[PDB]
């Protein structure tokens, strides 16, 4: 309902800066799905395609993706069933990334020479948020170290920005040995939300939330919010559109089909802050 | 291969206007997939959503689409298996369109008040083609009468443009009674190509072809070309991208991901004509 969306937004404007927080996915949400007719990379792709991975290993990674992607988007399987494969997919990809002995010191170059792109309007998004000290919480199934190099290098890793993702584990050599903590993946966002309760409890007054995601899963990202008064959910639908449009209109308050900007979010921010 | 693509294009430039013809799909190929965050309509949607269809019938049409779309994009079914359902899908939708008794005289309004959009660069595409009398052959699984009202009203139904689609059959009242000829649908483009042999035989000298499509099926659109010397195949990949990207890079010479313009085609035309 367009009426309901306005009731929410009016709540947000009434709250102003003092009551607002942002929860958002990263890949295909803050970064672009495609550009100039070309598919843009996800954090995983940045590494898969970089010069520190061999042709042979890149080929094994692609086979993984073709097998496991097809299960991810299987119409017959429940998420129950899909869950162990999503887990398998990450353990193997990660498995292969370990073997290449990726050097921490190389991340900065890897990201700098990749095709990665933030959506139109991102400086304005991030700056406007920093200038009002609005807490921003980025919850991604991607790779924390890459994610951070994208935003650092774009000049928008401000102090209000908290990043929570799958971070790389290095050894003494400063060479990748695995992944820290519990795996974030598309199917368990809810567990990841409640696993970050300590951050959210420090934000009790921030009871007006804008959530930005790109999948159905992302709808759970606010499951650990302490005090919810008003929440606006904005959904980027970049792929599997005809299949998922109804479901998205059904659950996100705003569905933006193949939209490579943050202009809708920026105009809503303009009214609040 | 980028080298191979250039060999082809060089053939096309050498041929110039005198040897060129264009074969192209319409929906999501000349028309837009989405706009300003909103999914644009196909020729079928224009009718489904117009004021001459009831709320109730529009609801039955949507159920059809949700059932039959899911079969169309089933990974397990062969096209063999899917083929009778695609046929069923059209017969029922058409079936329901008949019942509403759609008036021929109303098409002009229906199209004029719909959200339909051609890609950026379309006037330049169509004009440049008309000005060199380049035969253009539009082969669509949509609805001929709608397709024609979109292009007529956009001021680009020029005499070099031949339209071949599923055209509406009216009765004495000028009220829809069915569909003429054999059904064009996504799976039988090849049969439709050879069924239009008479048009292609009149174009024997036009042995340089540019083909524009949006599906795998569309690759068969040139199957009835009399004399093939050079052919460039341009593919719009608007949906199911991650699933289909490899297959598309595999078979179209140029794959343009979520690209709502004709700029690539227009620059290739600039070099040829």
């Amino acid at each position: 309902n367009p009426t309901r969306v306005e009731e929410i937004i009016c709540g947000l404007i009434k709250g102003g800066a003092a009551k607002l927080q942002i929860i958002t996915d990263f890949d295909m949400t803050l970064s672009r799905f495609s550009y100039k007719g070309k598919r843009c990379p996800t954090c995983h792709n940045i590494i898969d395609n970089c010069k520190l991975v061999t042709d042979e290993c890149r080929k094994k990674l692609l086979q993984l993706k073709e097998k496991y992607y097809a299960i991810e988007v299987d119409p017959v399987l429940t998420v129950e069933e899909k869950y162990p494969y999503m887990v398998e997919w990450y353990t193997k990809s990660h498995g292969l990334l370990v073997q290449q002995a990726l050097p921490k010191a190389k991340l900065k170059e890897i990201v700098a020479e990749s095709d990665v792109m933030l959506k139109e309007g991102y400086e304005n998004f991030f700056d406007k948020l920093q200038q009002h000290s609005i807490p921003v919480f980025i919850f991604s199934a991607g790779i924390g170290d890459v994610l951070e190099e994208v935003i650092r290098q774009a000049g928008v890793y401000h102090p209000n920005v908290k990043v929570v993702s799958n971070f790389m584990d290095f050894d003494e050599t400063g060479v990748l040995k695995g992944f820290k903590g519990e795996l974030i993946h598309v199917f368990n966002k809810h567990d990841g939300a409640l696993r970050n309760t300590e951050y959210f409890n420090q934000l009790k007054d921030n009871s007006n939330i804008i959530l930005l995601g790109d999948s159905q899963g992302d709808l759970r990202m606010a499951d650990g919010v302490a005090n919810v008064e008003h929440i606006l959910k904005i959904g980027y639908l970049n792929d599997r559109v005809d299949e998922l449009l109804e479901k998205y209109m059904d659950s996100y308050d705003i569905v933006l089909v193949q939209d490579e900007s943050l202009e809708v979010a920026n105009s809503i921010l303009q009214k609040i802050l």
